[PDB]
């Protein structure tokens, strides 16, 4: 009723189950039975936990993490963009397969422009959010 | 006429039934019959319940819950994004199936960029709403 | 000419019937005949009923009801989202049917991101409208 | 030349007929013939009728009627939404027909989210327009 | 060179004919020939007619007529909307034809929501334009 | 080198021909040959003609003509809209042909709403531009 | 190294060739060879030519030319619009060919509304840009 | 626990693994086992690393790099645009293959206008971001 | 380690290779081997090169070049627009081929309006950017 129960009742409530069903699914989890009031006590308890206010350094944690979310995605998209631009040249020469024998998938030229715009969008998002971190905080 | 009746008459009204039909569907629910005035008394009664004003800590409850709605969805989408990026590499190599024998589903490169944008949208929504929670409240 | 007539003449007028046709459809409803002036008197009468101004607590009634419209819809969409995310995992494993024998319907990964965005849109609408209820009223 | 003629000449002009054709179509309506100047006199006459200014209570008439237009449409869409959500559950179970024998029509989950957004759009339109009625008027 | 010539030369010019072709098409209309200078004199003459400024009551004429354009269109769309909502119920019951024997045309539920939004758009346009007529004029 | 040459060199330049090609196409037009400097002198000459500033009554000429462009187009679209709404009723009754024997072309109900919106857009453009003509000028 | 070389090196650079390739393509153009420094000297030279500032009458040249670009395009589109509206009437009558024997191409009514909107967009662009020419300059 | 471990635990956490799974995947990486507290200590440690604030010269690093991201992409798109405009001319002449024997791929004229707009979008992004670098910094 | 190495390490880094792979690809380029610290020294060195600030005349260089990018593209699109408008007239007459024997490609009338809008967009971009060059600089 401390860690893996207070987490589970909160997570199962936010996916839209009434506290009757939250009890019945957890009635067979570990215990013999879980009463509805046992569920409903935790939901009101965890409500006030979530009702707290952040700190100024607490906000700096996500803005640190959100920009690092971006850099992981740019390592993925630039790997795609190079490997998509590979298929555009090999399609143009008429090669049905790459020299590695791997198949050549068709890529339109307006599709490469889409992935170019996605990358520079992310790179522009770093500059804007980092500047607001300096400005607001 | 206290809990499972006042809830039901309100929920059935907001789905757009006239109080005649709300009576007739609940005429066979528990009682022998439910009069229309018995229904219409509750709807005017629960109208003033809903007409109340929130509190400042009451608003902090949803903003706590709305950001926690986000974190449950990011645990889902990042699980998709990894398992979608798995299918992109295995399609490129020409593997009809994964080494686990599971089939390989085709994924366009502009589709991965869509799921990348959905995730960083949610992550940006946490920063904006949490800052307004500090600013307004 | 009190309840089920003044309602009917107003509702039939706003669906775009001239008062001649409003008379003729209601000429065979209950009475032997309904004159056009009998119809047109009620429309001018109910015009001034609708021309009234609301009260400040009257506006609080809909804002109470509009947010409760949202919570009924989130109970529906989250039930879909869980049962749509069920079909995505079972499609990935290659199961043509669920272990319950029910068929597996194909779900694209960009479709799950659509239902994720609809839910958090509604949840953000509660925060904005409830805050304006505190601010304006 | 009083009621059913001044209405007809105005309505036929605004559908884009020159006053020659307005005469000729009404030349065979009731009279032996209708001269063009007989038509053109009425159009200049009814021009100044339409050129009048509204009153403040006159504007309150439509704002009363426009919100009542909304409530008639919500009685229709919520009837659709329930009867569309019926088809989604019965499609999921694999029932080709309903237990009433009626056919089951396919509904995508992103389509239910469309009708959910249409309803709460209308409900939000009531709050905005009613508040402006209190604010401006 | 007064009415049906000054109108024709202006209308034919604004559809993008050079004054040579305006002459030649009207060279065979009524006269033996029409010189280019005869055309070009009228175009410069009617230019200054169009170059005039409106009056304040002149603007009130169109705003009267523009709102009456709306009411003619709402009489059409509401006639469609009722007769489209007829086909939705009869499609749902499985009736290939109406009880009148007329065929049943398929209507998607998101299509009814489109016509609902068009109507309330027009009704909202009356309130905005009529209020500006009171405000500006 | 006065009228039909200074017009032609300007029009052919703005369609993107270098002055070499402007010379060569006009080298065979009338003269034996046209030198490049003969072309390039006119382009610099007509450059300063276009570089002039308008007058206040000069701007009133187009605003007169632009609104008259609108009225010609509304005479066309309203002729379409009536003749499109003819095909919608005759399709609904099941008539493969009109009583004139002309074929019946299929019209969706959302298409009629498109032409309704185009017309009232144009009618709203007259009110806005005419008011700015009174306001600015 | 004066006219047809300084133009060519600038035009070939802005299409994205490194100065090595600009040399090699022009190595076989006229001369025996063109060194890279011969290319790179011109690019730095023409850089400062482009780095100059305009004059106030210089800006009036393009605004003169940009509006004249519009009038050439309206002579084209109005020629299309008349010849597209020809095909709409002849399709409606059922004529597979025109009386000239030319084929009849199918035109939807929403397509004519597109070309109507393009023309009045251009005509509105003349009024806005010409007024700014009076206002700014 | 210094470089290739603190990087890996952070990168694997931001892809949405709970610290139990981060331990188990790295339990077989190098060590015999990695405890959950060993993982969770690093995540709280690296949280404060990311929680730091940037410097003013630190922001100048990305704005330098973001504009250099643009120039690499323009070297790619201009190479496409020339080699796409090659296929448009050769398609127009009717050449199924290029004179090099390479196949001719079909290009619509509205597609070339898309790549033209992408390039000048990027070129306009350099001017805006570089000016803000002068303005803000 | 001066020109073709500092350029290559920077360009290969911005395409998203870790400095290990930047070393290994350049380990076989010219030298026997390239250490990772040899790579990582240059990346930190070139970081401060990119971290510099522009000059006011430096910004005038791109704005000169960006407008000249436009004029090269208008020479291309106007060449397309004339040669697309050629195919529209020849399709209308029914000519399967041009008098030159070249094939006639089908062009919709709404497609010509697209290329008309692209050109006047570019021409409007010259006026706006050149005016800001006078205004800001």
């Amino acid at each position: 009723m401390s860690v893996s129960f207070r987490d589970r009742v909160l997570k199962l409530y936010l996916l839209g189950f009434d506290p009757s069903e939250i009890a019945q699914t957890l009635s067979l989890d570990a215990k013999r039975k879980v009463t509805e009031e046992e569920v409903l006590h935790v939901l009101a308890e965890a409500r006030e936990l979530l009702s707290a206010l952040p700190s100024l350094e607490d906000i700096r944690a996500e803005v640190g993490q959100a920009l690092e979310r971006a850099r992981i995605f740019q390592k993925d998209l630039l790997a795609i963009y190079q490997n998509m631009l590979r298929n555009y040249n090999a399609m143009m020469e008429g090669l049905t397969e790459h020299p590695d024998g791997t198949p050549v998938i068709g890529v339109r030229p307006a599709d490469i422009a889409a992935m170019a715009d996605r990358i520079m969008k992310i790179d522009q998002e770093r500059i804007t959010a980092l500047l607001n971190s300096l400005k607001v905080l």
